[PDB]
């Protein structure tokens, strides 16, 4: 409710702006289309729950690209009223049923064989729609049923971010020949203490090979596991450069309904086609130069905000060519836009 | 106060984000630098009022690139506390005095010879800082004194906007093969009823030569003139194309202090270097095809909001190859972000 900021959250999803962004994201939307196509024969006579269907696009993929026994399209925002009309104008109202309900207070006619949802936020967990997905899974997913995505993982890499640091911090040293360096302290707090959403990381700015640090198993994960997620990492710097911070993204995996089948992946990283999530940048307070062979090791922690339940803080701990504790640095980034 | 949303307006100018945007705007900031340089000798022993000085950059241009008798740097936001320190760290605290005051409640030691300000908003008038500038002019500018800018004008052109109309309106006809055309009515209201700030108009999308429609004389204009500004226009379409709407920008002119001197111009239009204002796009409800020789004539009206005094509505009236009144179309755009 108020702790979930549901008025603002679902109010935003009642306008076309966010849905235009999702549907204009071709890698994202086509991935879900490909999952339905790759599993078309296996979906026949299955009951599908599309949790948070928005405009209903995923439900329409299920009803038009396969032959399920039924599709339950669930959407809590005011968009559901239009989704019902869209389903009917695409000739699917006999298979797709629209429920204008929250997953938490959901009443469905039957349990389901497949629960498909697009719940991933920035750095995977932001806004914690995953909680709603897990609650609907526990109540409505039949034993042996399929979660789509079936697993997800958080991936990070040490990176260079020259343009960001120069434009936001070093800029103040001599703009037009004026000494504005007195503002650099304020610039570090205002521009570097928060994550930068919609960062486009270039491959040449990666200082090492990216590593998966946290992996979520969508069948076994529980709501209580989401309060604090942690992963260790150790990076060998592969090219000499400037360590400005960490870039974070995620992947989502869609297991085939049949063991012998194709598994489909949605990757939001720098080596894949850009998505509306792009990547997320976490700047250090001060950059440090590094050379090939340097070891950057530590951990990342995603700590859910105890009061504002759609928010979290991301804490990096890292050490460069060292194991001691007096050398360890840490920075905590509140995840707010 | 509340009708001026001063808490939010001056709160925004208390952070570095907006000042970084202004100072990173090289055409904007260098223009004011060039005005000071071009008038350096004429500014000697003059008293200068920098109204809304922000970080104090314009005041520092005056004290460092000329020899004025004194510079009054006035800033109502919390940035003024830092501006005072910036002035001192640039060795100008003997010439520049910082006043953390609103122009409306301003108490200066003397009247001034020059009133310089960067007050222009989107479509020139947005947020109506010009009102504050005119009130300070009436009280503090000596007779014969100089306003900088000394004049400004609003410029518009009929234009093509294919990408905007396709991405926001036509997109819904067949996304991924689905018929979402039922959403086009909602898309027209959500995406086309409001102005699009930060539009980058390309030269090849101009359907005619741009025309100045409203011109403001900064010495003679009065606050009461700002309630309703109107200008007529008539465009001969120079290339066959698609009439998607109107693009609007402005120019500001800086008269030399001496008659025989260079006059300097800041232009935010498509034939000039891009500024942080870019241009502003006003989309029609439905595009119309036009051919070379077609006449698009009508008027534009900037009507100040009577309640929310930093806002306005922009009303276009236009007619294509016609003089009658039953053929006239009109669209009113509320100026909100
Ligand atoms: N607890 C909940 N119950 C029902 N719907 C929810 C929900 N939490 C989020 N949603 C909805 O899930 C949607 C997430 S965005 C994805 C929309 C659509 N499935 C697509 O892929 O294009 C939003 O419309 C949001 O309103
Ligand atoms: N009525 C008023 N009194 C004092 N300052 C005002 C004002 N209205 C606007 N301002 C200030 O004027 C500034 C406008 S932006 C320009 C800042 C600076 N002169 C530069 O060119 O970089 C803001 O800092 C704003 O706070
Ligand atoms: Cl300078
Ligand atoms: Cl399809
Ligand atoms: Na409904
Ligand atoms: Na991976
Ligand atoms: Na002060
Ligand atoms: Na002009």
């Amino acid at each position: 409710g108020d702790a979930w900021q549901d008025d603002e959250y679902f109010g935003n999803y009642g306008t076309l702006r966010l849905h235009l962004e999702m549907l204009s994201d071709k890698p994202r939307t086509e991935t879900y289309r490909q999952v339905i196509l790759s599993n078309s024969a296996a979906l026949r006579e299955k009951v599908v729950l599309d949790l948070g269907c928005g405009t209903g696009v995923i439900s329409l993929f299920c009803a038009l690209l396969a032959k399920p026994a039924g599709v339950y399209a669930v959407e809590a925002s005011s968009m559901a009223e239009h989704t019902e009309e869209l389903v009917k104008q695409n000739g699917c109202d006999g298979v797709v049923t629209v429920f204008q309900e929250r997953a938490e207070n959901l009443t469905l006619p039957t349990k389901v064989d497949v629960l498909v949802s697009e719940w991933m936020g920035n750095c995977l967990l932001f806004e914690y729609m995953l909680e709603s997905v897990l609650l609907a899974r526990d109540r409505w997913l039949k034993k042996g049923g399929m979660m789509w995505p079936s697993s997800a993982c958080l991936t990070i890499v040490p990176c260079q971010a020259f343009s960001d640091y120069r434009q936001k911090v070093e800029f103040w040293e001599n703009p037009y020949g004026l000494n504005f360096s007195y503002l650099q302290s304020l610039a570090q707090k205002e521009f570097l203490s928060k994550p930068k959403f919609s960062h486009h990381l270039q491959p040449e700015d990666c200082l090492s090979t990216p590593a998966d640090v946290i992996t979520l198993d969508m069948v076994t994960i529980q709501v209580s596991d989401l309060e604090r997620l942690k992963g260790e990492f150790t990076f060998t710097v592969e090219k000499s450069g400037m360590f400005h911070g960490f870039t974070v993204w995620f992947s989502a995996h869609f297991q085939c309904l049949e063991e012998d089948g194709p598994s489909i992946e949605l990757n939001t990283g720098p080596y894949s086609e850009i998505t509306h999530w792009k990547q997320t940048l976490f700047m250090l307070d001060a950059p440090v130069s590094v050379e090939e062979g340097d070891i950057i090791a530590g951990s990342i922690r995603l700590q859910r905000n105890p009061i504002w339940r759609r928010h979290l803080s991301i804490t990096f701990l890292w050490n460069i060519n060292s194991t001691e504790v007096s050398t360890v640095k840490t920075k905590c980034f509140p995840m707010w836009r």
